[PDB]
């Protein structure tokens, strides 16, 4: 028996589910609660150690922790299949300047990555809609309303008729792994202790 | 010009985020900023007075709000297409005694309407899986960990190969509408008044 309480970043919502399932099967008495956020607000989550363990890709600054990276995180440009560059190679980060570009909510961050590197490359992009979902933000780029960067973690759901498409901007994927983490020095239940071993061995040498 | 703050509940994030985009070819100046959240998150948002306006499908009881239902949504039993019951037709609300489901986060308001509906039905359910996202549920759903109670809109993203289908259980679906809210006697902006109208046109005899 037990529960173990994970706390993840919007982007990890599909894939450790779909982990969950294996795990939930070799200890069938193992309870899962799985919260999903922002990174601001796990910092938060940390603050008030809510948690056994986070999936992170940024390490909150001011809390001390222990972690391992287990997958790699890369966010892309993602844009709709009728859009002027999609499918061109090469694509200089300079084309972005004046893009309408649809943003995460204050406290993603995806939006603080982006933020940097736009800042670091004197880009400037035309925000006027600030989503504060994933899901938001490719349902915006297929109805037209301009192109985004995110996780390539979030279009592992896109088949068949997805609208969506990689732009081969020059800087991106941003390099970025997902992040399994604990309070520094927290002495980890067995429950616990057992998933995070489990996490690591079944995603060993795995791609994206 | 002019910002427009919506905080919206999770089953939201498709529809609304699809429906701005004919709104902000319309008004070229308005900028959106939209949360996503669950209802008991967004209890908190009115009572900080956050937002101009709320989708929610359960109004809060401690809080004076001015609103109107603009389109169902109809909450569902949600299982995958190998269950034994796939398939099946006016299956009795006493079918789903121990079986495994998986439960929204505490403060979802549609594992609320779940549990009230179970507590009256005398349903009693094997949970291990509180997962805190509706896509979440479905990729478990997906992955063999059991079956769900979630808003059909969720499913509006499936397609082709979907695993996913509803079980045409006695009690479903559970009938619940969204609400277009704000906080009662607040004088609501132009852009926000603009927004409002703009919703219940556009949704006026619309199904799901």
């Amino acid at each position: 028996q037990g529960r173990l309480r994970l706390a993840v970043i919007t982007t990890a919502k599909y894939f450790i589910p779909r982990l969950l399932g294996e795990f939930i099967q070799k200890y069938p008495g193992i309870e899962v609660s799985l919260k999903v956020t922002n990174h601001e607000q796990i910092r938060h989550r940390m603050q008030n150690n809510e948690d056994d363990l986070y999936i992170v890709s940024e390490p909150p600054e001011e809390i001390d922790l222990n972690y391992q990276p287990f997958l790699d995180n890369p966010l892309v440009v993602i844009a709709r299949r009728d859009h002027p560059l999609a499918g061109k190679s090469n694509i200089p980060i300079t084309a972005l300047n004046d893009e309408a570009f649809i943003m995460r909510e204050k406290g993603s961050g995806t939006r603080l990555a982006v933020q940097n590197l736009f800042h670091r490359h004197y880009v400037d992009v035309r925000v006027r809609l600030e989503l504060g979902s994933n899901e938001a933000i490719k349902q915006a780029i297929a109805g037209g309303m301009g192109i985004s960067v995110l996780s390539q973690h979030t279009l592992v759901s896109e088949g068949a008729r997805s609208e969506l498409t990689i732009l081969d901007i020059d800087e991106f994927p941003i390099k970025r792994r997902w992040y399994v983490a604990n309070l520094a020095g927290k002495q980890l239940s067995v429950i616990t202790q057992t998933f995070l071993d489990y996490l690591m061995a079944v995603t060993k040498n795995m791609p994206a």
